[PDB]
DNA sequence: GTCCCTGTTCGGGC
């Protein structure tokens, strides 16, 4: 299993989904910037 | 793609 980011379902990534997918940041939310760039709750 | 499998956004990888 594997948590898609895009959608939450598992058993397939944000790439594989079959929906279009997000822009911004994936956990924290908030656009202009990626969960990776995140600077608000980066740890994990 | 049933699942794999994660930041850039579809494509081989099994
Ligand atoms: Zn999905
Ligand atoms: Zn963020």
């Amino acid at each position: 299993n594997v948590k898609c980011f895009n959608c939450g379902k598992e058993g397939h990534t944000a790439r594989n989904c079959r929906a279009p997918r997000k822009k911004g940041c994936w956990k924290c939310g908030k656009e202009g910037h990626q969960m990776k760039d995140c600077t608000e709750r980066q740890a994990n």
